[PDB]
């Protein structure tokens, strides 16, 4: 297991969640279909961790795999502009690199919020520190661990 997975999952417990299991998936694993097909999920299941940056402070962002985030909705929601990060502060402020964000383990916690359609099924995966690796929780859960506030994000 690779180390990006077990930093998850030493995050997990330390939180502890540490019946949640950190999967590693078949290097030939990188976008979100691969991975949901691996473990027999629909891509909306998959869980995408978005960080953007704001005058104020950073945000985390949980978006169904089969929904794009609507920047518009999240900064009406956020109350100011929200740019793009890079690769740099993406590091830096989550302690992982882009492609790979896990919605908990964070150098910097950070206030979340959760794609309402993600609620719609009875469990979803999550990224595990690298593209190739995922850990599966209920929506229930999710929340539990980010502490994110449920809402309408995707584009319609």
């Amino acid at each position: 297991l690779s180390p990006s997975a077990r930093r998850v999952q030493g995050a997990l417990e330390t939180r502890g969640f540490g019946h949640l299991k950190v999967v590693e998936l078949p290097a030939s694993t990188r976008t979100a279909k691969e991975a949901a097909q691996a473990v027999g999920a629909e891509v909306g299941q998959i869980v995408k961790s978005l960080a953007y940056g704001g005058s104020k402070g950073a945000y985390l962002f949980l978006v169904s795999g089969k929904n794009r985030l609507d920047l518009g909705k999240a900064a009406r929601l956020v109350g100011t502009d929200l740019l793009e990060l890079d690769k740099w502060a993406v590091a830096a402020l989550t302690g992982f690199a882009a492609g790979g964000v896990p919605p908990v383990g964070h150098n910097t916690p950070l206030p979340a919020y959760l794609d309402e359609d993600l609620l719609g099924y009875p469990e979803v995966w999550a990224a595990g520190g690298t593209p190739r690796a995922l850990f599966r929780a209920t929506p229930k859960e999710l929340l539990a661990l980010t502490g994110a506030q449920v809402a309408d994000l995707k584009e319609g």
